Formats: C-alpha cells, sequence, structure tokens
C-alpha cells in the first residue's frame, strides 16, 4: 500500500499514571472502532486502513504500553502488563461498546477483552490472530508443499527467540523483530520512511524488551501454562460467540494460512472472510485498501 504518511492528530491520554499515544478520528460516536496493533508495530500499522472507516465511524488506535509513542514505564512487559494498560485506557477513554479490529498480539488482547466484556463487543474484524499452538509442527502450519520449507525456517526462527540468550542478542541487540521479522512478514518491499517509522520507537536496545517478551509469551507447547489457558479460553469463547466476525486472509498467510481461514469460515459463527490476495503476516502493509473497504462495508449492518 503506497500510503506512507501518518498525519493523525497527536492524542495522549493518561493510564495507570502513564502516557499513551493513540489515534482518534471520526464523527465521535455511533459505535467506536478500536484498532489494536500487535508486535512489533504501533498505530503506524493501521494508518492506511483507518481512513476508509473514519468517514462513518470513530476510529481509535492505541499504541500499546512501552510501545510506539507511548511511555516506556520500566517493566518486564508480560502479557498481563498489556492486558492491564489497555483495560485502563478503554475506561480512560470511557468507551462503552466497541467494534474491534485486531491484529497479531493485538488480537490476544482484543479477544481477551471481549471474552471478559462480551456485551460490549459489537463486532470483531481480525487477521493473523494468536490462537493455541499445541505443538510446533503446528506453528506456521501448512498443507501446501511448496511452502513446507518456509514454515520450518519460521519454526526455527521462533525457536531461537524462546531460548536462553539469543532471544536477547537477536531481538534486543540485533533488533531481529524490526529489522528482519517485520519486513519479512510483508510480501512487497518496505520503503525506508516506512522502516524509520517502525524503527523510531526503538533506537535503544535497552528498549527492545517488549519485542522480546512477546515471542516468549507465545502460547506454544503449553508454554507458558498461564497464557495458554486464556487463549484456549477465548478461542473457546469465540467459537461460541454470536458476534458477527470479519477475518481477513492472504496466501501464503502465516499464523493463519488459507486452509485455516477456510476452516474458520465455519468454525466461527457469523463469520465472513475476505481474501486480500498475496500476503504474509503483516497484511496491513500488503493490501490495506481492501481491508478498509470491507471494514467500512461490514460496519453499518452491525
Amino acid at each position: 500500500e503506497i500510503g506512507t504518511g501518518f498525519p493523525f492528530d497527536p492524542h495522549y491520554v493518561e493510564v495507570l499514571g502513564e502516557r499513551m499515544h493513540y489515534v482518534d478520528v471520526g464523527p465521535r460516536d455511533g459505535t467506536p472502532v478500536l484498532f489494536l496493533h500487535g508486535n512489533p508495530t504501533s498505530s503506524y500499522l493501521w494508518r492506511n486502513i483507518i481512513p476508509h472507516v473514519a468517514p462513518s465511524h470513530r476510529c481509535i488506535a492505541p499504541d500499546l504500553i512501552g510501545m510506539g509513542k507511548s511511555d516506556k514505564p520500566d517493566l518486564d512487559y508480560f502479557f498481563d502488563d498489556h492486558v492491564r494498560y489497555l483495560d485502563a485506557f478503554i475506561e480512560a477513554l470511557g468507551l462503552e461498546e466497541v467494534v474491534l479490529v485486531i491484529h497479531d498480539w493485538g488480537s490476544a488482547l482484543g479477544f481477551h477483552w471481549a471474552k471478559r466484556n462480551p456485551e460490549r463487543v459489537k463486532g470483531i474484524a481480525c487477521m493473523e490472530f494468536i490462537r493455541p499452538i499445541p505443538t510446533w509442527d503446528e506453528f506456521h502450519h501448512t498443507e501446501v508443499a511448496e511452502e513446507q520449507d518456509h514454515a520450518e525456517a519460521a519454526r526455527e526462527t521462533f525457536q531461537a527467540f524462546r531460548t536462553a540468550d539469543v532471544g536477547r542478542e537477536l531481538i534486543i541487540d540485533q533488533n531481529a523483530f524490526i529489522e528482519r521479522v517485520l519486513p519479512g512478514g510483508v510480501v512487497r518491499p518496505l520503503t525506508e520512511v516506512e522502516m524509520d517509522h517502525y524503527r523510531e520507537p526503538f533506537l535503544k536496545p535497552v528498549d527492545r524488551e517488549p519485542l522480546w517478551r512477546f515471542p516468549n509469551e507465545l502460547p506454544i507447547a503449553g508454554e507458558p501454562a498461564n497464557i495458554v489457558a486464556l487463549v484456549e479460553a477465548y478461542m473457546n469463547w469465540l467459537h461460541q460467540s454470536p458476534v458477527p466476525k470479519l477475518l481477513f486472509w492472504g496466501t501464503p498467510g502465516a499464523l493463519i494460512p488459507p486452509a485455516e481461514a477456510a476452516r474458520l469460515a465455519e468454525s466461527l459463527p457469523n463469520c465472513k472472510t475476505v481474501d486480500i490476495g498475496p500476503g504474509l503476516h503483516y497484511l496491513q502493509e500488503d493490501n490495506p485498501d481492501l481491508i478498509g473497504s470491507e471494514i467500512a462495508r461490514w460496519l453499518p449492518a452491525l
């Protein structure tokens, strides 16, 4: 998506005693849309999708704590830390019912906030989201042959992130997530302005900590027992939830290759899928016009 700039109004609310940047655009009612980014992104991630929606809805796009232009409170950045800071923000913005547009680790928070706040979620638009990974032969799974190689590489890649010192060398000293994994996850080439934008919140290896904690929070193998249980928990909720669902996909996909999205087209009730064409993991950067066109369209009848 040609869209290279981030012209939004520089808003900042305070949360559990801490500043959080966010994007607020749109009429300023109906039912607000929350765009929750994952790792290792920020509001910059939703920047060309949101304009499709603002014409009709209020688009809010928080920058996770320790992430983006938010504040870097000094903490480990587990998953509950983020759970906490959102929940405080949401109340801070005093927003009542929402529609949710949620990405990678942004969907873990999204689905978790919804499973705890069912009658507050008016709809769920999602794409490459975090669900339970029983084993590794299951991570980045695929039943297309020509791609069995790529899933292995990735499997090994996340392998390293989760191991004693190499997680920290790679992700932290060498900024693996920003410098290789991100641009990795987008099919087309990523301009330097686009990179600088993603790089910016991150010029200090001492700060890369969250882009490290996330990989190790990943519910792979029943590790860590705790996150796992809440992902089994909201995927169980989701699987049973009437809330209308919008799930976007891409070939070869990543966390959700085409096989699953097709499965999830029936596995999840009241669920339309949309094919964004060639894409990897960071779909927002491959075909963001469509993603917004179809959010725009999917909303009114909610």
